[PDB]
């Protein structure tokens, strides 16, 4: 009696996935369960970031260009791949947090399922090559939060109108 999601189930990591995400991302809006991880999420205001994978040492280097209270925050660090079982993970308040990496039909949008930890904190984000979508590029997005019994007035969008951080990546790549 309890529908399944098509669009959550994992799909292993491989070389070509990680080509595949290889390069910048905007993080374009996520939903969670938890109240509080709704709220914390709600003070960042844009985020662009770049990907480049470690294939030997399954881990990803992060570069990310945060804008939160009006500025820009520029942060680096290493995310670990977990191949078999389709997920990366980052560190979170110093324990390891798991998602599983989900390209989505078009390979220019992917999203990052929290469903590793206890139910009652699973959420969803969604990633995209471009700062705005469509509705219609966030189908899968929303059929998964439809399934996964989340509602849409759940969901935090960042506002690209926000952003601050593209002077800095300016700056850095005429570097
Ligand atoms: C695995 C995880 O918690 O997050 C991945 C990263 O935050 C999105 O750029
Ligand atoms: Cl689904």
């Amino acid at each position: 009696q309890i529908p399944l999601c098509a669009n959550l189930v994992p799909v292993p990591i491989t070389n070509a996935t990680l080509d595949q995400i290889t390069g910048k991302w905007f993080y374009i809006a996520s939903a969670f369960r938890n109240e509080e991880y709704n709220k914390s999420v709600q003070e960042i205001q844009a985020t662009f970031f770049y990907f480049t994978p470690n294939k030997t040492e399954d881990t990803i280097f992060l570069r990310e260009y945060q804008t939160r209270q009006d500025q820009c925050i520029y942060n680096t660090t290493y995310l670990n791949v977990q191949r078999e079982n389709g997920t990366i993970s980052r560190y979170v308040g110093g324990q390891e947090h798991f998602a599983h990496l989900l390209i989505l039909r078009d390979t220019k949008t992917y999203m990052l399922a929290f469903d590793v930890n206890d139910e009652k904190n699973w959420g969803l984000s969604v990633y995209a090559d471009k700062p705005e979508t469509t509705k219609e590029q966030l189908g899968e997005f929303y059929e998964a939060l439809d399934c996964l019994r989340i509602p849409k007035s759940d969901v935090v969008y960042t506002d690209w109108k926000k952003d601050k951080c593209e002077p800095l990546e300016k700056q850095h790549e005429k570097e």
